[PDB]
């Protein structure tokens, strides 16, 4: 249908959009500690400890298949990335630092984010 294509079109404005937040958050991460999965040969248990695990290669998979439909599921995977380390690592170090500030950072692109995709519709 021309309904279907329309929404399709949607998706892929949303998607152009979100690949550009993912690009600007990631830019808040200059040390790469959110880069990949966290390596289950470096840390054996980390499953263990953290249900969901995520990371910015892992949402950009996702989001290159269309795969986010909406803001909210995006900020969901983006929580997961700060709030797993927060948990996992001790107040004292340097992760646990990073997801502090990438946390605060992130913040200002996701308060616009929102305003443009509500906007743009």
């Amino acid at each position: 249908s021309m309904e279907q294509v329309a929404m399709e079109l949607r998706l892929t404005e949303l998607t152009r959009l979100l690949r550009s937040v993912l690009d600007q958050l990631q830019d808040k991460d200059p040390a790469r500690i959110f880069a990949q999965p966290v390596s289950l040969k470096e840390v054996p248990d980390y499953l263990d400890h953290i249900k969901h695990p995520m990371d910015f290669a892992t949402m950009r998979k996702r989001l290159e298949a269309q795969g986010y439909k909406n803001l909210h599921e995006f900020e969901e995977d983006f929580d997961l990335i700060i709030d797993n380390c927060m948990k996992y690592n001790a107040r004292d170090t340097v992760f646990y630092r990073a997801a502090v500030r990438l946390r605060d950072q992130g913040g200002v692109v996701l308060r616009q984010a929102r305003r443009e995709v509500d906007s743009i519709g």
